């Protein structure tokens, strides 16, 4: 009966749902099919556009979560289950979601497209912390998010083969972006103003769409939160991709011919691949994931590092940033002596052991270089500083310094870059205090979750959330987050960024400039000579 | 005749002189021969002990400076002329000096033995800054200093050969130490309480005597000022020692390699100055803080490298006093680093800094130089001229002095020796070097020898108090192995706490770590890099 909730897209008709916010209603269209279900013979294959349907597709609830591992480290703990699937798992998972103002915009409205993270092995557009109703209400944007295949289903690759070409999870994302170009106007969105934003592997995904020409024509601005395509975890070579796919087949009961092997893997229930996918990693590590985008000359014609250094980025505006303590979250999943249920006051021996799990597949000389830069040789063995130091090792090597490299190259090659460090610890944060501001805990403020009255955020946290939503939407609208004091662009020389917390904007210089000189300037030379 | 200035040593009778000092008289025996003159057939050979003499030998003035290069970069400039020869140059130079109180002490008195520095190519015991009269009058010590051969004459080596075995300049020092054991009691000195102290190459020499068993038995305490035997400039391997000796002989026409005795015999016929004029052409690169002829690790005087010996040594029963000046590196930058001069501010560019790293850290791989650039670059101010200037000074000083000294002090502390460490931080009011150089290499010496008490100088009243405090520290260490007053306390240096004291006009301040973060790079990481 509500025509505001009826939409006709290119494939057929949809019925949405009215959602309530403390500031009024918005229109949501959830579980829109954008691809043919990648099942049976379609497993590992690139996505196919959803064939047209008759009747009205019910778009009132989130659809299934793409098949993935479920974290079991702290069962029932808020800090971990908030990232676990909150819908049924299925390979029938290529659906996207649209939120618009209510009533629907009658003038073209800028579009934000969210790509979730989760190390390319997990994630879902349906998690509570990605709820788009508050952003859409407060800043009057059209917000789209899609599910994409993760783990082996999205990124297992036997390069050169047709049965498992790899990067199909990235092609899922691109297909959704194509869907947005063709259909977002039916919801009031403006296809000529599309801003990608993502976090962790989602930020790495955004960066890879920047570096892939078939994707570059489908959006106009980019936001990379706590992730970059040049991360040591975000891509894998062809030879290593083939090794992991081949080992997974072996652990699963399949041969050894690429054709016959993928055929046998197609016979296995999805849960069987999930349970063995972590046993193909070459060693004990943290912040490493089995099946990630592969550099094979197709989706990425070269390594992300090479494409970054060679790129002309005039006309590009980008928003990048990190949280205060990028590494702490990962240390509880493998670094000896760490746990959320203690102070994690590790010994020096545990620190040296943790450096090898935190910087895996490097020579001992490279590891010794790491322990040299991150040791205070006036307090070689103080547990508190050792714990803080290993957090810096994992955080700088995996997030901060890859992001700093990307920002510097883009700025020096024509792009307008804005950088931030998110330094507010949520009053509701369930992780212990020694983790500070962990990986991923700026998301809830950017989506305005503090506005939800059924949660215990403070009044200043609600104000803080509204300011962050204004920054992000300002950037989506104009390529500039400013409306104070002012947020200056990041440059390769001045290296200016702002701290995001409850205090007014504070401008600082250098994203861990000393530490990132080690990772980005020296250690590459050490590894190749 | 005065009975006070007549002494009989094992070789014959000596006549000395009574020196005036502001505090009072001291007895000086200057220019006592302890070796047969190492000239003619005795060039490059180990020193032979002085054969006994009849009559009285007048030890009344300093003897010749051992033949050596004369510095020419700033002619007439006081800051450089103070290190140049102040006596005639000669190969007949193996003489030592003994200062003793007046009247001579009734009971055996501890003995300080000075070994001058100068990169093993220069120096002399006659320099004004090594005048022992003020120390001996202030603290009633016996002070001995000796000349030793430098340059090719002291350290040219064709290892395995007998005509030029190498390290003969160290054996001159050893023979002087043997002379002290046999004769210092005749001047009132105690041969069971002998403290070696030296600066720069002299400090490196002191360290090598610690590491050489035939020398270790001739002294009991050591003081190493701004130098260490494990410094990258203080030794060479046998093969590079021979390469340089052969290259030197080739450039002066010898022979017209080959047999070693024939080549050395040809070298013995060359005028001493012609060897000096060519000894710098054998250096393998453009560098600073590298010297052509230095001690050689040949398995004799040094059974292994100083590092290996320091690590494998048991140092119980030994007390050591080590230290550095505040700006160890600046003095060397004006002798070859691009963009540096004493006459301007030396505010170098980024390119000059990178070029300076290669001359301050020579013979390292390109990757090794990259590691140096990474550690000493401030990546928030990568091109600030003043920062680059101080950074290159840090590079040269850390690599050559501070970190070698810190590696030595830490190992000996952890292996049974009682160590005391200092950083000398006072800039003399009379210093002639420009202000950007800070407290340069070697400018604590004049305060340790009490030169500010000289009537003819112009030090402030404070600097004379400061000199008297430092002389007391050194003599307290010589007497008891402990610089502290038997007043702010000076704690041992240990591998863990790494405590040292600052020496300036202020009272003693305790600090931790001798450039700990920097020296971790030089002493722990970079060796691993050069291996792989
Ligand atoms: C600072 O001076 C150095 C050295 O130049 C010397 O000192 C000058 C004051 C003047 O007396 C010169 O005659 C001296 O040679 C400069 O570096 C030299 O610059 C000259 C001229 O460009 C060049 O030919 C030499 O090769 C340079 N030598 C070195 C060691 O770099 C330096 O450029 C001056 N920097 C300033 C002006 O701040
Ligand atoms: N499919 C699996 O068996 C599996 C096992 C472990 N993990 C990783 O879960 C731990 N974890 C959870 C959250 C964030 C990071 C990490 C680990 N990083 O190295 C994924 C899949
Ligand atoms: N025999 C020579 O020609 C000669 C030339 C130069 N030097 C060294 O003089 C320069 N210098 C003088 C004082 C202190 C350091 C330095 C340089 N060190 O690399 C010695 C001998
Ligand atoms: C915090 O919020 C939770 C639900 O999110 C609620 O159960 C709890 O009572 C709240 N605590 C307060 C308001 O102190
Ligand atoms: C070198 O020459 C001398 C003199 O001719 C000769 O006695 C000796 O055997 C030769 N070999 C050596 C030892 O260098």
């Amino acid at each position: 009966e509500d025509a505001e909730l009826l939409v006709t897209v290119r494939g057929g008709r949809l019925r949405g749902i009215r959602l309530k916010t403390p500031g009024g209603p918005v229109s949501a269209f959830l579980g829109i099919p954008f691809a043919e279900p990648p099942m049976g013979p379609r497993r590992f294959l690139p996505p196919e556009p959803k064939q047209p349907w008759s009747g009205v597709v019910d778009a009132t609830t989130f659809q299934s979560v793409c098949y993935q591992y479920v974290d079991t480290l702290y069962p029932g703990f808020e800090g971990t289950e908030m990232w676990n699937p909150n819908r049924e798992l299925s390979e029938d998972c290529l659906y996207l979601n649209v939120w618009t103002p209510y009533p629907r915009p009658t003038s073209p409205t800028p579009v934000l497209v969210w790509i979730y993270g989760g190390g390319f092995y997990s994630g879902a557009s349906s998690l509570d912390v990605y709820d788009g109703r508050f952003l859409v209400q407060a800043e009057r944007t059209v917000l789209v998010s899609m599910n994409y295949r993760v783990g082996a289903f999205g990124f297992l690759a036997l390069p050169g083969s047709r049965e498992a070409p790899g990067n199909v999870g990235l092609l899922d994302q691109r297909l959704a972006l194509q869907w947005v170009q063709e259909n977002v106007a039916a919801f009031g969105g403006d296809p000529t103003s599309v801003t990608l934003f993502g976090e962790s592997a989602g930020a790495a995904s955004v960066g890879m769409h920047l570096l892939s020409p078939p994707s570059r024509g489908l959006f106009h601005r980019a936001v990379l939160q706590s992730g970059a395509p040049n991360g040591p975890w975000a891509t894998v070579g062809m030879g290593e991709a083939r090794r992991r796919a081949t080992q997974l087949a072996h652990l699963v009961g399949c041969p050894p011919n690429d054709t016959e092997l993928v055929a046998c893997l197609r016979t296995r229930p999805a849960q069987v691949l999930v349970n063995h996918e972590w046993h193909v990693l070459p060693q004990e590590s943290v912040f490493r994931f089995s099946f990630v985008p592969v550099v094979d000359g197709d989706f990425l014609s070269d390594t992300p590092e090479a494409l970054i250094n060679a790129g002309d980025f005039h006309g590009l505006q980008v928003l990048v940033g990190v949280v205060k303590d990028e590494g702490s979250y990962f240390l509880v999943y493998g670094a000896p002596g760490f746990s959320k249920d203690n102070e994690s006051l590790i010994s020096r021996a545990e620190f040296l052991a943790g450096v090898r799990v935190g910087v895996p597949q490097v020579s001992d000389l490279a590891a010794e270089a790491v322990v040299l830069h991150y040791t205070d040789w006036l307090h070689p063995e103080d547990p508190a500083r050792l714990r803080e130091a290993l957090s810096d090792v994992v955080g700088d090597h995996n997030v901060v310094c890859p992001v700093a490299q990307l920002a510097g190259r883009l700025a020096a090659q024509g792009a307008r870059v804005y950088a931030y460090v998110f330094e507010h610890r949520a009053s509701t944060l369930s992780w212990p205090l020694w983790m500070g501001v962990p990986h991923g805990y700026e998301i809830e403020f950017i989506f305005g979750i503090p506005l939800d009255p059924s949660r215990n955020y403070t009044a200043e946290e609600k104000i803080f959330a509204q300011r962050l939503m204004r920054y992000w939407a300002n950037f989506a609208r104009t390529g500039d987050p400013n409306e104070a004091p002012q947020w200056p662009p990041y440059t390769a020389g001045a290296q200016q960024y702002v701290s995001l917390d409850l205090r007014p904007l504070e401008v600082r210089r250098g994203l861990r400039a000393q530490a990132c000189a080690f990772w980005n300037r020296f250690l590459p030379k050490l590894l190749s000579a």
